[PDB]
């Protein structure tokens, strides 16, 4: 049995930008209630709750190259 | 029994700007309750309860190459 | 039975920017109420309860290789 | 059996800005509650209960490797 | 059984800047109450009860390679 | 000439309440914008410009006699 | 020439109340802007600008008898 | 000529009240701008500019007999 | 000429309260900006710019009698 | 030419109260900027400016008799 894995990557991920600018961001705040009586979380769980968050995110460049290589016998 | 792994990257992740320049993030501040008994967390959680965070993130370039390499006999 | 495992990486990650500028961050105060009567967090949990926080991120490049290798026999 | 294990990297991970500049960051005071009985925190637990913390985070480049490799027979 | 594990790096972690420049972080003073009867903290545990903590962080360069290498037989 | 003015009241202006109770007042924040160049406000005038204001007013008995007696010869 | 002015009050403004008890307010923060180059207020004026404004009034009784008696020859 | 001015008053302004009780007032913090260049204030003016103003106001008995007795020859 | 002006008030202004109890008055903090060039205020003027004020007012009876007698030949 | 004036008051401005009671305050610290170039203030004038300030105000019986009497021949 042989096996041989040898991908190859040349490629760009790339971006310009003159300038991003006058972005603004305002938000007048809301309101929340949660209510419960028992919670569980029991095997690799994420969870948020009743938050009430706020992002601004304004990257100079935000583009990504995410990858995975898996070889299983 | 033979396996060879030999994958390859040449790859550019890159950006290019002129200025961010005049961000605002002014949030008005919003209301929360969250009322419970009882709280079990048992394996790997992350969890997140009655938060009011505000992000700003203004990278100059925030660009990523999150990346993973497995081989399993 | 034989592996080899030899990847390889001339990969860049990069950014050029002018200036990031006049970033502005100015929330105001919100409220928060958390209740409850028991907690057990009971293997590798991460939690936050009731937190009010604010951040303002502004790296002149934040970029990253987050990566991973791995071989099981 | 026999393995060789001999991953390289020649990868840049790399910036350039011409100057972060006017950051401002001017939080108003908001206001939290946190109430309960009993907290039991068993293994490995990370927690943070009731805080109003801000952070202002402005690195002259700020970009990272994290990186992992794993052999297991 | 024979193991050779030999990775190698020239990796370059790296930045520059101009200059950091006019950072301002002016935060109003919140308030905070915790309320609890009994704490029990028992393995590894981290904890941060009703802080009220302010933090302006401002390298010149805060890039960082965490990095891990492990082999178990 | 001769005016006589004897108006008599034996008037009952009343209430009973067994209890008020609960009242409850929760508004989300809205937002407003108002934009002008010049005014001019010139005799007795009243006004009230791009305000957000809630008000929960809860009187134990909130009747009234508003009254105006006027003899002008 | 004869004027007699002579009113008569014998008049009742009453209440009872067993008890005003659980009145809650609980706004979240709205969101307020105003925009002017010139005001000019030039006699009695009353003005409230672009104000946030919140109010909890709760008497024990708070009935009233604004009055007035005039008589101009 | 001849005036006679004799107004009577045996008026009550009266409350009864068990107990006030749970007033809870628990505001969100809004958010104001107010911008100008010129203002005159010139006769008897009241004004109130971008405040944020919270009140409680919960008196054992608010009731009032605002009152006015004017004779002009 | 006669006048004879002799108003009377045998006027009651009264309460009761068994107790005023449990009020509570909790504000986050909210944020204000007010900008301009000049101001003039030049004849019996009241102003308040900007302020951020919070006001619990809870007499034992704060009932009043607010008055005015005035003659003018 | 004659004038009497001769007002009578038998007048009461009155309260009970059992106890006054747990009253709270417990203010977040919001934040404010004014800006301006030129203030003039010239003729009776009160002004408060980028004022943040807090009150509590509890008397046990805070009730009033605000008067004038004015004759003008």
């Amino acid at each position: 049995v042989q096996i041989v894995y040898k991908p190859v990557d040349l490629s760009k991920v790339t971006s310009k930008c003159g300038s991003l600018g006058n972005i603004h961001h305002k938000p007048g705040g809301g309101q929340v209630e949660v209510k419960s009586e028992k919670l569980d979380f029991k095997d690799r769980v994420q969870s948020k709750i009743g938050s009430l968050d706020n992002i601004t995110h304004v990257p100079g460049g935000g583009n990504k190259k995410i990858e995975t290589h898996k070889l299983t016998f």
